[PDB]
């Protein structure tokens, strides 16, 4: 037998009965990743958030030449570091505030998005993609609106997003093309004067701002290529998985078409139970670092098990079942935690809100229209996700 290997399943529509397992036994132990390094896989709430909230277990420092992989680098190494570089150049704020859902005209972009992709569906009838049709359309459409650039744009860059996101043993030919390429979009973007909203916008005049004039020119373009990528790899991801948690549960269905207000609730339920990240979150120690039983040695490989965090009974009682009045709802990890928490929370909460909310409304019977086994679940990705969505109403 060799050693034990990550990750252990692509399906994002129950948790393996492994982890509990895992937890309950080794709440930390070794494992192999698909690079053939070997890690820390950690999976109980008290330990992942140690790791989180430690800094010296490093985000940047995964990056460094030669340190072990949990996958190939499909970015530039210094954008690893990409939140810890915008803060370095004083741009965190101005990014915060560009990528907040609280932006007028947005949730009302979101609603008549979702609503006219659904109408689509309909017209054509049964059986409808909520992935490719509906969940990942919604989220392109979003962020170029946040990003300010047009939306013709969107399904060119999306096209990246099959390869860029990729949890690869090698590096990715393929990868680097679609980089240049998207990072020229955005530079172009910067001199486009017809773009002066949302984050491009605001990003293109801090550029001849006196005060941002030794800012790195590469780092504006960069910003839009990752924040564009992530976000709509993120939303698209979880609306797809929490549109199937709730198609599996029908009572949950009907309440929240009947109660819309339980809906935010509901979110965040269905954000705990989310199995769209498909690999731990990848961590140097930079230090040596007790964490349980092991003594974790500086320059290795930690991984932070989300699912083992949110599913972990000893935070959250009765962990498999969505209940809408858990005293502790937001402190699941599916944002992650401490220096590195996810910048695009609040967008990523509205754009399931809205979609959901304006799903059930127009498909209030909405139910899955093959037997759950026949999903196929993409392999060898940073997400796990459904290749189709079918479903009837
Ligand atoms: C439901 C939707 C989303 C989920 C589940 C999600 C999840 C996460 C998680 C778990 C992390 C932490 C990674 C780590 O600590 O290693 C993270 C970070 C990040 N997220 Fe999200 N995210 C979502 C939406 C978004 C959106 C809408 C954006 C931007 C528009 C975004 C941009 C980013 C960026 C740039 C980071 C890196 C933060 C850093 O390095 O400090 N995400 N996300
Ligand atoms: O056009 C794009 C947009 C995004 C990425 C991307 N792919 N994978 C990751 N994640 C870290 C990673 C893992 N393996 C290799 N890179 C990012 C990313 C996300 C946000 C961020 O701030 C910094 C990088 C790639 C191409
Ligand atoms: O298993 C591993 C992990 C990482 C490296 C590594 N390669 N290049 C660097 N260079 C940055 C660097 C900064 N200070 C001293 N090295 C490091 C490294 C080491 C330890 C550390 O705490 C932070 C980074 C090598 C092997």
């Amino acid at each position: 037998t060799v050693l034990l290997e990550v990750p252990f399943s692509a399906r994002g529509d129950r948790i393996p009965d492994a982890v509990a397992e895992l937890r309950t036994r080794e709440p930390i132990r070794k494992v192999r990743t698909i690079t053939g390094a070997e890690a820390w896989l950690v999976s109980s709430y008290a330990l992942c958030t140690q790791v989180l909230e430690d800094r010296r277990f490093s985000m940047k420092e995964t990056a460094a030449a030669g340190a072990p992989r949990l996958n190939a680098l499909t970015v530039p190494p210094e954008v690893v570091n990409n939140m810890g570089n915008i803060a370095d150049a004083g741009l965190r704020k101005a990014v915060m505030k560009a990528i907040t859902p609280k932006a007028p005209g947005l949730e009302q972009f979101l609603r008549d998005t979702a609503n006219s992709l659904l109408d689509n569906l309909i017209t054509e009838g049964a059986p409808a993609d909520l992935r490719n049709d509906f969940a990942d359309p919604l989220a392109t459409a979003l962020h170029c609106k946040v990003l300010g650039i047009p939306q013709e744009d969107g399904p060119k860059l999306f096209r990246s997003l099959s390869i860029a996101f990729m949890s690869s043993a090698d590096p990715i030919p393929a990868a680097k093309i679609n980089w240049d390429r998207d990072i020229e979009y955005m530079a172009g973007i910067l001199e486009n004067p017809n773009i002066t909203t949302g984050l491009m916008g605001e990003l293109s005049r801090l550029r001849k701002d006196p005060a941002y004039s030794h800012v790195s020119d590469e780092l504006f373009a960069t910003i839009g290529v990752t924040f564009f990528g992530a976000g709509v790899i993120s939303t698209g991801s979880f609306l797809t998985t929490a549109l199937i948690s709730l198609i599996q549960r029908p009572q949950l269905r009907n309440l929240l078409h009947e109660k819309p207000e339980l809906i935010p609730a509901g979110v965040e339920e269905l954000l705990r139970i989310n199995l769209s990240f498909a690999d731990g979150l990848p961590r140097l120690a930079t230090a040596d670092i007790q964490v349980g039983d092991v003594l974790v040695r500086k320059g290795e490989l930690v991984l932070v098990l989300l699912e083992g965090a949110n599913f972990d009974p000893e935070h959250f009682p009765n962990p498999g079942s969505i209940e809408l009045d858990r005293p502790n709802p937001t402190s699941h990890l599916a944002f992650g935690r401490g220096q590195h928490f996810c910048p695009g929370s609040a967008l990523g909460r509205r754009h399931a809100q809205i979609g959901i909310e304006a799903l059930l409304k127009k498909m209030p019977g909405v139910d899955l229209a093959v037997p759950i086994d026949q999903l196929v679940w993409r392999t060898r990705f940073q997400r796990r996700i459904p290749e189709r969505l079918p479903v009837l109403w």
